[PDB]
């Protein structure tokens, strides 16, 4: 068996993209926003109007210092040593501390330096800005540089320093294992960046021994340090998004979801067929997935190393959409069986590049419409896919089934009718330094959104003979009648027969051409 020809000039391939569904015309009315057991809303949810700044809710700062909350800079109970008139130690007030260290004259990097140890004082010989005065006086001119001293870096300072009357709630950790939403303002998102920028969250900077080992860092301490060239287009990225809110004020919710599944499918015996699939080799997933479940190809720390050296897909989608990062201050490290799901947050810039060769490009207007709970209609799922030591490794079965089960998780919406689901706009998830083969991971994708109930738009960025290749299997086994569970019978033949008993980097027949014989034969 050989697969037909295709048409060669054909930038796309599968079911018409107009066909697929996207939010906001495909989704269920949304019933009232209100806060549960499951569900933390920092907002008032009566006073809610589109083109209005959200209210927080409650109207004074409420503090909690535990072990389930967000520590807070601005708690009475961060504190930190002063030397009383015997020189002993008493306990100040860090927030009095951040906030006088805060309230100065910047015209200098090393100002900002000062400034940022003052309350960090642990640290000033450990933290480098090097990038930092390397992006202020070398990459920037001179007009740039004064407006960013003289009106972004004290805008950025005032949203910081006004903290706890913007988030007036505690903002609870999400959890292994926890089955939980957040749901709170662009407004105090910005905010909670603000000081994420000045390096102000207390307790999330030790490497010897931390509360927070299981936690992404927060601060952006590591964005200033280091020689590197791509440094520079990170801040110039963070810094087009804190002109943007400092400038004028955002007016969207946002809405942060962990969903752990306890139990998976079976899936030798899932009896539900393949979904459409539009397969392309142009276009982007933000750009012309709009509407669509947006797959972010996360690490199991969300976010990666986007607050410092880190810069391919996941990390440029939190630096282009920056409300993202915000995640990290409350994200536990993922497990195997758990996604985050993240709705509303906005795309402030524009890029080009990839790693090495990102550069920022412009601002970007996001056209998006807003949802009934003022959310722009923008949905992205972080799953992170496994690291292969060896490429023979992710043929194994229970390899296959955990990305099976976790792009699964990622995918299901449990209880919500499979019309009222958007298509997934996905693509070669895990397949760069993570070492997945792109036709497995694709089929896998296709799989897990069968189970799901939902369609595929998969974007190949510019092969297009995979682009080809995935289009002729989907329909090969479309074509076919093969449901779900025929086609993870399939993938184990091949780890049996291929892979199971081979000694050598490759196994003598690939995935694809290996199915082809086996399903018609």
């Amino acid at each position: 068996y050989v697969p037909p020809n295709l048409p060669p000039d054909k930038k796309w391939l599968g079911t018409p993209i107009e066909e697929m569904r996207k939010m906001p015309r495909c989704g269920v009315r949304l019933p009232l926003l209100r806060p549960s057991a499951s569900h933390t809303v920092t907002v008032r949810v009566d006073l809610l109007r589109a083109g209005e700044v959200p209210k927080p809710f409650p109207t004074h700062y409420k503090d909690l210092w535990d072990n389930k909350h967000v520590k807070m800079p601005c708690s009475e109970q961060n504190l930190y040593p002063v030397e009383d008139e015997n020189g002993e130690r008493t306990a100040g007030s860090r927030w009095e501390l951040i906030q006088t260290a805060l309230l100065n004259k910047f015209t200098r990097p090393q100002n900002l330096k000062d400034a940022i140890l003052k309350y960090n004082v642990a640290y000033s010989k450990k933290w480098d800005f090097t990038a930092l005065v390397d992006f202020w006086d070398k990459v920037l001119e001179e007009a740039e540089a004064q407006h960013l001293y003289q009106s972004i870096l004290p805008d950025m300072v005032k949203i910081a320093l006004c903290l706890p009357n913007i988030c007036t709630q505690p903002i609870p950790l999400l959890k292994q294992k926890m089955n939980h939403s957040v749901t709170m303002s662009q407004e105090q998102i910005a905010s909670l960046l603000a000081n994420a920028f000045f390096c102000t969250f207390p307790r999330r900077n030790a490497k010897m021994k931390s509360e927070y080992s299981s936690y992404p860092d927060i601060n952006f301490n590591r964005l200033f340090e280091g020689r590197s060239s791509r440094k520079p287009e990170k801040l110039k990225t963070l810094f087009c998004y804190f002109r943007r809110v400092t400038e004028k004020k955002p007016t969207g919710l946002v809405t942060f979801t962990r969903q752990s599944l306890e139990d998976f499918p079976e899936w030798e015996r899932c009896d539900k067929p393949l979904t459409r699939l539009h397969v392309t080799y142009e276009g982007t997933i933000e750009g012309n997935g709009r509407g669509m479940l947006q797959v972010d190809f996360a690490n199991r720390f969300v976010g990666g190393g986007v607050t410092g050296a880190g810069l391919v897909q996941e990390e440029i989608r939190f630096l282009i959409n920056p409300e993202l990062i915000v995640s990290r201050l409350f994200t536990e490290v993922l497990d195997h069986n758990e996604c985050l799901i993240i709705t509303g947050t906005e795309q402030y810039s524009e890029y080009t590049g990839y790693a090495e060769t990102y550069r920022w490009a412009r601002s970007h207007e996001d056209g998006s419409e807003k949802d009934d709970w003022q959310r722009c209609c923008t949905e992205i799922v972080a799953i992170d896919a496994l690291h292969f030591r060896r490429y023979l490794d992710q043929f194994v079965p229970e390899k296959v089934r955990r990305e099976l089960n976790k792009a699964y998780c990622g995918f299901l919406r449990p209880g919500v009718p499979p019309e009222n689901l958007s298509a997934v706009a996905t693509g070669n998830w895990g397949c760069g330094a993570f070492g997945g083969d792109a036709r497995l991971k694709a089929l896998i994708q296709l799989l897990a959104a069968a189970a799901a109930e939902r369609d595929v738009v998969y974007f190949t960025f510019g092969d297009s003979e995979l682009m080809r290749d995935i289009y002729s299997m989907h329909t090969f086994l479309t074509e076919r009648k093969l449901n779900v569970g025929k086609v993870y019978r399939l993938l184990l033949r091949y780890y049996r027969e291929e892979c199971r008993d081979c000694s050598s980097p490759g196994p003598d027949t690939k995935l694809y051409p290996f199915i082809y014989h086996a399903a018609e034969s």
